[PDB]
């Protein structure tokens, strides 16, 4: 029976799929245990045998609170860096671990570049996952590589993705300050060993599937020479509320559904542009969220309008017949949620890789409607606020603007080549057949 090993960064984005990841494993009789820390047990308790292993995060040790044990919840350059320096220091409890259980395979998250030599010490190939598309793969390894931002001289002047067989437009605004305006050594040595874990590592897993963007699965490998393997959606595996009771009364396609991710650090200003512009463009919404709201908003909207304060059942409202628009981050797990659901999106990126994701999305998908935002930074200034005017046109433009329909019947050829992906004879489950196969005859 082989034995994988997952071993996620703790946030959200990377432990569902990972979770999701170690189910289709387990679910070939393979077993699978999870790492992670005592704060997070709960996540993969509650969503599940998966084993888990429960890793002692050094919180004190690098300045963080007791209590900062998610990287959702380490805002801000000092907090961050201290997340990662902590994360570095699991380590020596990965390689007892390993030591002691002596796995077949490591599926390490594309933080933790060092996990390939961890493995390596006890001849145990290790698997980066990063939890995002093969284009933001491909996207941001051809920016490092090639710098071309360096060939602009204003922070709105486009410049185009070299290599691809697309030609994606970008601009300086869109990438971190740290990498073009005052550069800071850490998050460029942090970048240059991820990408290099690609190369240096047994392989890469990638949540995507063959069918929905070939070119970059095709350019990841060949271009970038990674040797990579496509499974996903990951989430299609394992495969009632009032919000949904109250979209049973609804025409198809007639609802726009808001959400922001797990990563949402949203401020009052922003939330009040967002609502004054889902009044304004009359659609009836699921939003997913006095000092942010107009006064009698929520009564206004009543019957029209819904606002989740906590946590949304997000996939069994894309599904929902009703939901006919999702304005997302652009989050991966969103995105391709979106996707699986076919419905159209109102592309809203924020950080990381979302930028990347946005112009898979909008520009080779031709799923989506950019909300207007260029903006990358971790938290929202006041004065970087998206207005209440292009919200509107965008809530306008996925329902009832041009191609509107197209972009609808596109995600619905999406959805049908996802699920065939994962389904036995397709390319996902294909995939992992043979990266399964590859793991047991490993010497
Ligand atoms: O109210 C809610 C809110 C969310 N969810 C679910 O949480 C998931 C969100 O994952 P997503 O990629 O969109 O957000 P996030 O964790 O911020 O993205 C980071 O992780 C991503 C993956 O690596 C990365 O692409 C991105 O750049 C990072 F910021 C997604 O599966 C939703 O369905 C819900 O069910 N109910
Ligand atoms: O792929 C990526 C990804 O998954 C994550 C991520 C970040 C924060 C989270 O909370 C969850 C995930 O960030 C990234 C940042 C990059 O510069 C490049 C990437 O490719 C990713
Ligand atoms: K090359």
């Amino acid at each position: 029976q082989l034995h994988v090993v997952f071993f996620p960064i703790m946030a959200h984005g990377h432990m569902i799929p990972t979770l999701d990841i170690a189910r289709l494993f387990a679910a070939r009789n393979v077993r699978a245990t999870i790492i992670t820390t005592p704060l997070n047990a709960h996540t993969f308790t509650k969503a599940i045998t998966i084993h888990l292993e429960l890793f002692k995060f050094p919180a004190q040790d690098v300045g963080l609170p007791e209590g900062c044990e998610n990287l959702e919840q380490a805002l801000g350059s000092s907090l961050i860096e201290k997340f990662f320096k902590g994360v570095g220091l699991l380590r020596e409890q990965l390689e007892a671990y390993l030591e002691k259980t002596r796995p077949n395979c490591l599926v390490a998250d594309m933080f933790f570049p060092w996990a390939t030599d961890s493995a390596a010490k006890f001849n145990i190939p290790r698997l980066v996952f990063h939890g995002t598309s093969f284009f933001s793969l491909c996207a941001l390894e051809v920016v490092r590589l090639y710098e071309p931002h360096k060939n602009v001289s204003s922070d709105e002047e486009l410049f185009s993705l070299p290599l691809f067989p697309h030609d994606i437009k970008m601009m300086r605004l869109q990438l971190p300050e740290d990498v073009w305006k005052h550069e800071k050594a850490e998050g460029k040595t942090r970048l240059k060993l991820i990408k290099e874990s690609e190369l240096k590592s047994y392989g890469v897993i990638v949540n995507s599937f063959y069918e929905l963007e070939p070119n970059y699965a095709e350019f990841f490998r060949k271009e970038l020479g990674r040797r990579a393997w496509n499974i996903g959606p990951v989430s299609l595996c394992n495969r009632e509320h009032e919000c949904l009771k109250w979209l049973n009364s609804k025409k198809k396609n007639s609802v726009i559904y808001i959400c922001f991710g797990s990563t949402a650090h949203q401020i009052a200003p922003q939330l009040y542009e967002i609502a004054m512009a889902l009044e304004a463009s009359g659609q009836e919404f699921i939003w997913v969220v006095d000092s942010w709201l107009p006064r009698g908003f929520e009564q206004r909207v009543e019957g029209k309008g819904l606002i989740i304060r906590g946590w949304a059942p997000q996939v069994l409202i894309l599904e929902h017949e009703a939901i006919g628009a999702f304005v997302t981050h652009c989050g991966w797990n969103s995105t391709l949620e979106g996707i699986t659901a076919g419905v159209p999106m109102v592309t809203w990126p924020i950080f990381a890789e979302q930028f990347y994701n946005e112009k898979l999305v909008n520009q080779i998908l031709k799923i989506g409607v950019p909300v207007g935002a260029n903006k990358w930074s971790r938290e929202t200034s006041i004065e970087d606020v998206i207005k209440k005017d292009a919200i509107e046109k965008a809530l306008r433009e996925i329902m009832v603007g041009d191609e509107a329909e197209e972009r609808r019947s596109r995600a619905k050829k999406l959805k049908e080549m996802a699920w065939k992906a994962v389904e036995e004879g397709g390319s996902s489950y294909s995939d992992l057949s043979a990266l399964i196969e590859e793991l047991r005859g490993y010497h």
